């Protein structure tokens, strides 16, 4: 349109829809922060993908109301806040947007590793956890993820992980793998989230969205 409101969001330039409906799901959830993965390589700062963040606006504010009131740099800097977000018990969807062109298998086997290494270091890893992580791995090895390629990473609730990928960026219509292992879903999503973000600049842009949404 060129003559009413239209709104656009962009992380670098890349636009992000101000919502989505998951792959496989009927219901509709709220873009509420997103940015960019860097990778400084021999010095050089490579944007490799660009990461956003869905929920039910109302929904989530109300499973974070201690932190009402509070300001995005006092969101950003708490870990208790990131690690509510993480556990709060609804449903959520991460759209990563591949920039940098990859196989399935180096992007899939390095987050796997980094998620099994994390579970270990938590003491959080057992058979089951290694089981799904195979799941999750084998997943990847069956893709490939060229620029602009998407992954949509759905958490119906916090033990279910589903995975979709488009590699032209349409949105698909059901999940394409489910894995059911909580401590794996939540590692995910903590690498996103947590600490030792892969995405500073994507916590950074939750915590202004979710900032807003409780005041
Ligand atoms: O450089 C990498 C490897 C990978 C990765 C590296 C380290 C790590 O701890 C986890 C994953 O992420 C990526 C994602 C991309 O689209 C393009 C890339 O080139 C890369
Ligand atoms: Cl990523």
């Amino acid at each position: 349109s060129h003559g009413m409101a239209v709104t656009k969001v962009t992380v670098d330039g890349i636009e992000f829809p101000p919502t989505i409906t998951p792959p496989g799901s009927s219901k509709s959830l709220t873009l509420l922060g997103a940015g960019v993965r860097g990778m400084e390589i021999e010095t050089i700062q490579i944007k490799v993908t660009a990461i956003g963040v869905y929920a039910e606006p109302e929904v989530i504010a109300s499973h974070l109301q201690k932190w009402k009131g509070k300001s995005a740099s006092e969101l950003v800097e708490d870990d208790g806040f990131f690690k509510d977000l993480v556990q709060a018990p609804v449903e959520k969807l991460v759209k990563i947007t591949i920039i940098k062109g990859i196989k399935g298998s180096q992007y899939g086997g390095a987050l796997e590793e980094s998620i099994r290494d994390r579970l270990a270091a938590l003491d959080k890893y057992s058979e089951a956890e290694e089981e799904a992580l195979e799941e999750f791995r084998e997943f990847f090895q069956t893709k490939s993820l060229p620029k602009g390629s998407v992954i949509f990473f759905h958490w119906p609730s916090p033990s279910t992980l589903q995975i979709s990928v488009s590699t032209d960026g349409s949105l698909p219509e059901e999940a394409e793998a489910t894995v059911e292992n909580a401590n794996v879903a939540a590692a995910l999503l903590d690498v996103f989230l947590g600490e030792n973000s892969v995405s500073p600049s994507t916590k950074a842009s939750v915590a202004e969205g979710i900032s807003a949404l409780l005041m």
